[PDB]
C-alpha cells in the first residue's frame, strides 16, 4: 500500500508548510521516543500507579451510537477482564482524558513542540488515552481538530483517506464502510479510493490533519496518546 | 484527644539552624535531644503534602497498616492495603478503630516524593553513608500512639502535617522504664503500683509541629501520640 512518509525531527517551518497548511499526513520520528512513557509504561507500571482508578470502557463497534456502550471500572478490572484472563470479548479504554484524571501519568508525556504552530492555547489541547488489547478497532472517521497520535505500547495499523475522498466513504463524521471488510456491492466507490497507510510503532507520532479520515486497528496490546489541537 | 500541658514539663530545647559544630559538640556526641527550627520548614512537602495530594499521588500503592498497640508482638498486626483504603477506613469521616501507616519506606516505593524532602545537613556528621540512611513515613489519624521505645540509630523526626506530643527518656533511665527494646509502662496512664520507679524518672517533652525537626539521639527512649491527623518522616542514620 501507499505509506505515510516518515521524517526525523523536521523543522517547524518544514512541518508547517509541507504538512500542516496543506493538510498532508506524516509520521514524526525522534520527537517522542525519549518521553519517559516510552521506557516506563507497561502493564505492571500502569496497574501500580493507576490500577485502582476508575475509567470508562467501551464495548462494541463505534459505527452507530446505538452499537456501542461504556461501563465504568477500575484500571485493574479492565486489564483483568479485557486484556489478560482471558478475553472472550473486546474492551477498549478509548478517548479518555486519563492525564487530567491522573497527573502522575501526565508527567510521563509532553506536549509536542509542533503544537505551537496552531492558533489555540496549550491548556486547550485535549489529550486522550487509548489503551486496549490486540484487536481493538476504531472505524473510519474524522475529527474536528489537528491530531498528533503518539504510539507508546505495541503497534497499530492505520489507514488514512483525504477529506477530498469523503464521497467514496459513504458517511452516515463516520463512514458506513468496514475498511478491512468492505461490501463492494453496497459501496462500489470505495475500493478505488486512494489512501495512505502505516504500521505505527512505539516512539512514533502520526500527524492526522484536521478532518482527515482514519481507521485504526491495534496489532498488539496497545497504548496510544492523542493530542487534539488547533 | 487532649493537648497535654507541656509548659509544666521539661521541654526539649529549640534551636534555629544551629551550626554543624554546635550540633555535633552539644547534642550529637553527648546524646542530647534538640528541636531544629528553620531547617525543614521550607521543604516542598511542607506546603505540598495535603491529604488530597497524598491520596492523588499515592492512592493506589499498597502499604502496610498497623492495628493494635505495639507493647508486645502479639498485641498488634499489619494489613496490606492501598493508601486509598487506608485513608478511607482509618482517616476520613468517623473511623471506629485506630489504624496507622507506620514505619514504611514510602520514599523508596514512590521515589518522586524524595523531591519534596532532603537529607538534613547534620547527617554528614555521622560515620554512615548517605545511601544507608533509612527514611520512613508515619501517616495516621489523630490518636495514633507509638509506645515508649528505643531505636538502634540516630534519628531526625521531621513533622510535616499535624502535631505530636513526644516524651523522651535518656538511656541512663532504662531502669525506671521496665523494659521487656520497649517499655511495659503506658506513659500517659502508668500503673504506679506495678511500676513504682516510673513516676520520678526525669524526662523532656514537646509538642512537635509542622516544619520542626526532633533530634532523637540513638537509644533515647521516645513515646509519641499524634494530636491531629499527622504525617511525619524519620531519618535513621549513624
Ligand atoms: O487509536 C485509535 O484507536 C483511534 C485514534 C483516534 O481516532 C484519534 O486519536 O483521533
Ligand atoms: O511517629 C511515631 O509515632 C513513632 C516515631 C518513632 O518511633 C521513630 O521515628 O523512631
Ligand atoms: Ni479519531
Ligand atoms: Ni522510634
Amino acid at each position: 500500500e501507499k505509506t505515510v512518509p516518515r521524517l526525523h525531527r523536521p523543522s517547524l517551518q518544514h512541518f508547517r508548510e509541507q504538512f500542516l497548511v496543506p493538510g498532508r499526513p506524516v509520521i514524526l520520528k525522534g520527537v517522542a521516543d525519549h518521553w519517559p512513557c516510552m521506557q516506563k509504561w507497561s502493564l505492571e507500571y500502569i496497574q501500580e500507579i493507576a490500577g485502582c482508578r476508575t475509567v470508562p470502557v467501551e464495548v462494541g463497534s463505534r459505527y452507530t451510537d446505538e452499537e456501542w456502550s461504556q461501563t465504568l471500572m477500575t484500571v485493574n478490572e479492565f486489564i483483568s477482564k479485557y486484556i489478560v484472563n482471558e478475553p472472550r470479548d473486546v474492551g477498549y479504554l478509548a478517548q479518555h482524558q486519563l492525564f487530567d484524571q491522573i497527573p502522575e501519568l501526565k508527567q510521563d508525556i509532553s506536549i509536542p513542540d509542533y503544537c505551537s504552530l496552531g492558533d489555540g492555547e496549550e491548556e486547550e489541547i485535549t489529550i486522550n488515552a487509548w489503551f486496549g488489547p490486540q484487536g481493538t478497532i476504531s472505524p473510519l472517521h474524522q475529527d474536528p481538530q489537528q491530531n498528533f497520535l503518539v504510539q507508546v505500547m505495541g503497534r497499530k495499523y492505520i489507514r488514512l483517506y483525504s477529506p477530498q475522498e469523503s464521497g467514496a466513504l459513504y458517511p452516515h463524521n463516520t463512514s458506513q464502510v468496514d475498511v478491512e471488510n468492505p461490501d463492494l456491492e453496497k459501496f462500489p466507490k470505495f475500493a478505488k479510493a486512494p489512501f495512505l497507510s502505516c504500521i505505527l510503532s512505539p516512539g512514533e507520532i502520526l500527524f492526522i490533519p484536521v478532518k482527515y479520515w482514519h481507521y485504526v486497528r491495534a496489532l498488539d496490546l496497545s497504548f496510544s496518546v492523542s493530542f487534539w489541537w488547533s
